């Protein structure tokens, strides 16, 4: 009787509708983009992120990202932290690949409501995709990790963003952008859920 | 004296086709990736995480086979004999046909003899080409194999080479040790 599916969408930050998640490419003054926010939150032990696996998502302790391994894997320069409670490592903004994350994978869950006869679309998780040259000169698109939407929601609910579709209200947040499905992207995968 | 050189070895090229031969195990004949995969599954080979910028052959970066299978979407089932294999993996799900290149890490020794450049293989990295869960075709370095770890096994793997006038005594170890592979330098340290 219940009718559910999982939909994965590729959200390109170069498109006007999604540009809000990219500006500024590197932090300027008080403003930073979504990736710079995410990176800062992982470094401050405020956000649990999970390994990108090809074919499924597992938000378990086994697949929880080991931040140092992540930094070493993607060649991000770091130094020891002078206060382990504030940050796991000392990482300068210029070494953070916030300008290189030009797309996100967005996992949604579609739920049929019996009484309403309508379908509810709810964001479940997001995955930043980094574009850049590897150590061997190859340009690669690399999904970095999965962020369960519940983990990031308290922080993006406190991040104000201007949206032309919302007539540039100063009350809209990044959480509103995702919850209200204001992002645009193509469906890259679908999975029917079998209860 | 020493210098680290990385070479991309394309398995499609005639000179390197011997490492790709056959794309999947034809009865008893298996290619280099199939041998590697089989040894990791039988707990006979230690392989290490591919890191962008450096190689660390330490316990911290040792590949965990199940995590590797999950990460690269290789279908597996529980093993019926844990002593022979960690997991039951069908040949069609083993990406032996999708590994069409390797990164080869070389140590160059130079001397004061003259310009003796002696090239010693240090490690190899299979590169898998294929579509991910989201339809994107990607080139993915899988892991680093220290050459010493694989050497005793590929020293027992016979291969026919036209450059060696098809002797039945040449091994895959000879192919690597004698620098019979061909490829472009992609990085120098």
């Amino acid at each position: 009787a219940p009718w559910r599916r999982v939909v994965y969408r590729r959200v390109d930050l170069m498109e006007e509708s999604n540009a809000v998640l990219y500006y500024p490419p590197r932090p300027i003054g008080d403003r930073k983009n979504l990736f710079s926010t995410i990176f800062g939150l992982i470094n401050s032990n405020s956000l649990d992120v999970y390994e990108y696996l090809d074919g499924f998502e597992a938000f378990t302790d086994q697949y929880k990202i080991k931040f140092q391994e992540f930094l070493d894997r993607f060649g991000i320069y770091y130094q020891p932290s002078t206060n382990k409670n504030a940050e796991l490592f000392k990482v300068a903004d210029s070494d953070i690949p916030s300008a290189e994350v030009k797309a996100y994978y967005v996992k949604e869950e579609w739920y049929f409501t019996p009484t309403n006869s309508d379908v509810d679309i709810k964001i479940q998780a997001i995955c930043p995709i980094m574009t850049g040259q590897d150590e061997f000169g190859e340009v690669r698109n690399q999904p970095l990790f999965w962020i369960p939407y519940e983990n990031i929601r308290p922080y993006i609910a406190r991040e104000r963003v201007m949206l032309s579709s919302l007539n540039n209200t100063r009350n809209s947040t990044i959480d509103d952008f995702f919850r209200l499905n204001l992002y645009k992207g193509d469906i890259v995968k679908t999975e029917n859920l079998h209860n």
